[PDB]
């Protein structure tokens, strides 16, 4: 489990949404894994804008914090899981790393902040979800 919360914004695995979270809807996509919803008090999480393909993520099985080099983001193959079957996963960057299904959530940062949160992973593999992109997450 885990979420981004950036000014208004609580941005969290599409397949971890709560009913809250659609009720408060702001956007989804189902290709990437992300929602984001409406937030009554601001965050504190700032998002980074770069090309960084070096950081440090979360593994909530490990109760860890581990430097990885991870890929642009890309449209990759993914395995079924419980939440979605086999099948393309839009701006997702990979790395050398533990995850296991409740790891997802847990952010990736670099030296400019915030970069994406777990979603994908397995046999030494954790996949990430790209927020870098979404630029409105800045705004309103
Ligand atoms: C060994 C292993 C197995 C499953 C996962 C996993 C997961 O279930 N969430 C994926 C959400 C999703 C994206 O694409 C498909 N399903 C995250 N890390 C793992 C590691
Ligand atoms: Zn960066």
């Amino acid at each position: 489990s885990g979420a981004i919360y950036v000014g208004n914004y609580r941005v969290v695995n599409r397949h971890l949404a709560t009913h809250n979270d659609w009720a408060n809807l702001v956007w989804e996509d189902s290709s990437r894994d992300l929602l984001v919803s409406s937030t009554t008090a601001q965050g504190c999480d700032t998002i980074a804008r770069c090309d960084c393909q070096t950081g440090v993520y979360y593994c909530s099985s490990r109760r860890k914090h581990y430097p990885v080099s991870f890929s642009k983001p890309s449209l990759i193959f993914v395995e079924a899981s419980e939440y979605y079957p086999a099948r393309y996963q839009s701006h997702l960057m990979l790395a050398v790393g533990h995850s296991e299904p409740g790891d997802c959530g847990g952010i990736l940062r670099c030296q400019h902040g915030v970069v994406g949160i777990v979603s994908t992973g397995g046999n030494g593999l954790v996949g990430f979800a790209d927020v870098r992109d979404l630029l409105w997450l800045d705004e309103e």
